[PDB]
């Protein structure tokens, strides 16, 4: 297990998008994990559709929230998920318009990472790929993030409310970190990405909901 | 295990091509198997490049012959294979021009089917997908094939010289068969396909070299 990894450099990460006024953060995270795994299994980087998840995952809340595990389960039981080109993101709720002919990726279940265990998360990122996680984004310090390794002892490490995609880890000037891909556009953070305090005892609760799809 | 299957109907089979004046039959077979498996793993049907195999598999003979297993091993160790669009078929030998950025499929080893065991071949086709095989095509009866279930007791069930892709099995008017995809264009056989005598004691030696890739 490497001391550093950046899946952005391995071509596992799709360009940063903006979820707009819609709680589809879980959709982008799930789509990102499935994209990374699709890349790992095929070698082809292909933008999958979070909108498909928003509309067709009937056990999530569409633009009102949801989980990544439920999305993976959806992709598995439905027998596929559409590409971004075939099923574009519009940022609002609508009926399920899944085109099975536009099928571009499949799933075979999911795996959850043991709560509180950042070691298992690092091992996962190392051996699996971009891991779908969820953190506490409510703090203005996160809203105003722009550079460095993010940390705040006020950050809730127990209650969690925002899905992002861990695309690697490393260290910047002594401070260990998680590289996270957010869905608030390139106008937020470091062009859509952020560095999060690693090994600071589950900072922002990055291990409360860490999951990844199988292919 | 079904009594019949047609992967052409499941959208696992790429349109029939013509290998021209080049012994790249093994390339089309391997590419076909990898295409079927790529479809099974992703749900996307994508034409892979036999030319890539012809040029880059250095343990085969290019347009002079080769094995499918060696091709699978190539795709595995090289870490990918190009699409047909990126690496078109030209029907002649040339240098390896593999574009790793054009990577569209990967492999993780291969499996050979026990020689003489058509049962294991049927089970394979059922549980895996289109199986790369090789048969005896030398007979004029095969060259002039057009309809029915092909059979000839003069067909060599021991010595084998032509790679095709078993894309399913079934029965036509009492006679059990293997659906095979050849690479002699749509101007041969049933628009490029043929039905081969099944359970006629390894007819044309269809189990002498039956193999499939893993993904
Ligand atoms: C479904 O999606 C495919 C994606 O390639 C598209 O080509 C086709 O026009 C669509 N057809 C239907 C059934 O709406
Ligand atoms: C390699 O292939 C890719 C396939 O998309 C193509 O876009 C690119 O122009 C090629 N580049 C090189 C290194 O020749």
């Amino acid at each position: 297990v490497p001391d550093s990894i950046d899946y952005r450099k391995k071509g596992y990460v799709t360009p940063v998008k903006n979820q707009g006024q819609c709680g589809s953060c879980w959709a982008f995270s799930s789509a990102g994990a499935l994209e990374g795994q699709l890349k790992k299994k095929t070698g082809k980087l292909l933008a999958l559709s979070p909108q498909n998840l928003v509309d067709c995952v009937t056990e999530n809340y569409g633009c009102g929230g949801g989980y990544m595990t439920t999305a993976f389960q959806y992709v598995q039981q439905n027998g596929g998920i559409d590409s971004e080109d075939a099923y574009p993101y519009v940022g609002q709720d609508e009926s399920c318009m899944y085109n099975a002919t536009a099928k571009a990726a499949k799933c075979r279940g999911y795996r959850e990472i043991p709560v509180g265990n950042e070691k298992a998360l690092k091992r996962a990122v190392a051996r699996v790929g971009p891991i779908s996680v969820s953190i506490d984004a409510s703090l203005a310090s996160f809203q105003f993030y722009s550079r460095g390794v993010y940390y705040d002892e006020n950050c809730d490490r127990d209650n969690v409310n925002h899905a992002v995609l861990v695309v690697g880890y490393g260290t910047q000037k002594g401070s260990k970190h998680w590289i996270i891909k957010n869905s608030w556009g390139e106008s937020w953070g470091n062009k859509g990405y952020a560095l999060l305090a690693r090994n600071k005892n589950n900072a922002c609760g990055i291990t409360n909901m860490a999951s990844f799809p199988k292919m």
